[PDB]
């Protein structure tokens, strides 16, 4: 193994030979530990609070979930704890028949996915345009420096020679350039999966990439119309730690459809950075803080360019195999059998595969499957054997499915069908309200001025106006925040890193106009394009559903807060200073 990772370690060792040592009291059990070197402590024990959101959400000061979200440990102690819990484990190898089914399915799935699209190299200008339009950090400084691109070219030349010298994954500028350069080369070779939307619903059938949170509920309602059994949505315990050497070799098969110059570079990413990896992890010690250099041959690096697409691919593959077992195509004898008959697997894929892909919604490790019947609930032999063991359930206990698409969890949400005052139907995303308020109250980092804080608050408020307007507390809070923040201040910083976020709220455009564009105009499931001219005609969940999903409506603390909210808005306004504000409260029946 040292012939693939040796150069990378040698470079770290030489760069840090001042403090380099072999700490023989390292906690690594399943990862190969190479050595340590002293570093400054990174991360925080708690998170900075957004004072603007906090001052306008007083009844949530006494909410346990809200308080918990303000915590989250990112220090060396925090990193080490989570590492021990999941990351430091070994997945038993799948049986020979299981490996054969996975291989046949992976081959057919890659050909299906590549039927209209062809893989291609991503460029320096694509990465630059992304880094720019995202930041509008020190990544933009690297992208602007020609010296960064020269290091990129030098690493690429090693990659063409089947070698790696600096591509290290992380759990002054030279160390930073090497990380961003590793991510650029990964983007260059595998970015086409995201950039050319290989996992869009039109291309992949099961996929939802590029669809957006505002479309997922509509997709789940469409799946519910397909005849079959219940809708299943099983969670895998630590999916990324369950990616096997067999899964990686199956994912690699995409290189067969590439141009030779592209195949060479993607092969280097697969063989040197995915199937072999050098990882940096911070660890506290009595002496101080050290960086451990570790390695392994399996699992997925969660921060990588290809992670989402390759998890989506492998999960679509694992769900087709579970569907086959449910249908009696795959038996216990077949999974143990090295000489398993390929014919019936190939016949099922070619005649039923695509129809079976359409019964699913798959986003990385998140899946929803509507099998042809409920034998699937008890079809666990292949799922467990592939290493995709379901979270917090005995291994052989049958899965519990849902007979209502509205009860189905998917991508940290559930979805409600609403009836508007004009009789039109809307399908909206939803989650427990404490999680929404709890997140909005967290600002990211330190040294943030009241201006930047108010603008992040405005971004959260506007995200709620577009996605979660159907929650009474969030519409009130959203209007209060937008009334407290100067009208012309542009929402800055992101509210989420979610691939499902299209960030329509990142604007100073009127939110009712944006609402109309998203839910009416561009909405494929909205036949009648009549605009909604007032927020008074923008619907809410039924009062009972709003309460079931965490609303404080009907509580006295909530009525007190609503009644006294112009006072809290005025307090925020007075501290922000003499700027132009707009009273958004009259857009509600209360004012
Ligand atoms: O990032 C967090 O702390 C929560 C979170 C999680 C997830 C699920 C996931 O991607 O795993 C989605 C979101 C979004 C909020 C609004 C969105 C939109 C839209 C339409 O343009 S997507 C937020
Ligand atoms: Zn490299
Ligand atoms: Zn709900």
């Amino acid at each position: 193994n040292m012939d693939v990772i040796g150069e990378r370690i040698k470079r770290i060792k030489e760069e840090h030979n001042s403090t380099w040592h072999y700490d023989d009291e390292n906690p690594y059990k399943t990862w190969a530990y190479h050595g340590s070197y002293e570093v400054k402590a990174t991360g925080s024990a708690s998170s900075m609070i957004n004072g603007v959101v906090k001052l306008l959400t007083k009844p949530w000061d006494v909410v346990p979930m809200v308080t918990q979200m303000a915590m989250t440990d990112t220090t060396p102690f925090g990193q080490q704890r989570v590492f021990k819990e999941k990351v430091d484990t070994r997945t038993p190898r799948p049986l020979p028949g299981t490996r054969k089914v996975m291989e046949i399915t992976a081959e057919w799935l890659w050909r299906t996915l590549g039927r209209n699209k062809r893989p291609r190299l991503c460029t320096r200008e694509e990465f630059t345009k992304k880094v720019r339009t995202n930041a509008a950090d020190s990544a933009k400084a690297a992208v602007e420096d020609e010296e960064f691109w020269k290091l990129v070219d030098r690493e690429r030349e090693l990659h063409k020679l089947g070698k790696c010298g600096s591509c290290v994954y992380n759990m002054s500028r030279a160390i930073w350039y090497m990380w961003l350069g590793v991510r650029y080369l990964e983007f260059e070779a595998l970015g086409f999966l995201n950039e050319d939307h290989w996992f869009s619903r039109e291309n992949s059938y099961s996929g939802v990439e590029g669809e957006g949170l505002h479309k997922l509920g509509y997709i789940l309602r469409d799946i519910s119309k397909i005849p079959g059994g219940a809708m299943y949505a099983d969670d895998t315990a630590g999916w990324d730690t369950r990616i096997t050497e067999d899964d990686l070799h199956n994912e690699e098969k995409i290189i067969q459809q590439m141009d030779p110059e592209h195949r060479q570079l993607a092969n280097a990413i697969f063989k040197l950075t995915y199937q072999n990896k050098v990882v940096k992890v911070q660890r506290p010690t009595p002496t101080g803080t050290v960086m451990d250099i570790i390695s392994r041959k399996d699992q997925r690096g969660s921060g990588q360019v290809g992670t989402y697409g390759l998890n989506t691919f492998t999960n679509m593959e694992a769900q087709l195999v579970r569907q086959m077992e449910g249908e009696g195509v795959l038996t216990k004898a077949d999974l143990e059998n090295p000489h398993l008959l390929e014919k019936k697997i190939t016949q099922w894929l070619e005649t039923k595969g695509v129809e079976r892909l359409k019964r699913m919604a798959i986003s990385g490790d998140d899946c929803v499957v509507k099998p042809i019947d409920d034998r699937f609930a008890n079809a666990l032999l292949a799922l467990n054997d592939m290493g995709k063991v379901r979270k917090d359930i005995p291994q052989w206990q049958p899965s519990k499915g849902w007979h209502d698409w509205q009860q189905v969890p998917f991508c940290s949400h559930h979805f409600h069908e609403l009836i508007m005052k004009d009789g039109r139907k809307l399908v909206v995303p939803c989650r427990p309200q404490d999680e929404l308020i709890g997140r909005a109250r967290i600002s990211q980092g330190a040294g943030w001025s009241l201006r930047e804080t108010a603008c992040l608050g405005k971004a959260y408020a506007q995200m709620w106006s577009l996605m979660y307007f159907h929650r009474r507390d969030l519409r009130l809070a959203s209007n209060a925040i937008c009334s407290a923040v100067p009208v012309h201040w542009v929402p800055t910083s992101r509210t989420t890193w979610s691939i499902h976020a299209h960030h329509q709220w990142m604007t100073t455009e009127d939110m009712l106009t944006v609402w109309n564009r998203v839910w009416i105009e561009e909405n494929p499931w909205m036949e009648d394009k009549t605009p909604v001219t007032t927020w008074e005609n923008v619907p809410y969940l039924g009062k009972r559903e709003d309460q079931w999903c965490g609303s404080l409506i009907g509580l006295t603390s909530r009525a007190t807060w609503a009644q006294n909210i112009p006072t809290a808005i005025q307090q925020v306004r007075s501290l922000i200073g003499n700027e132009e504000f707009l009273d958004y409260m009259p857009s509600m029946k209360r004012f």
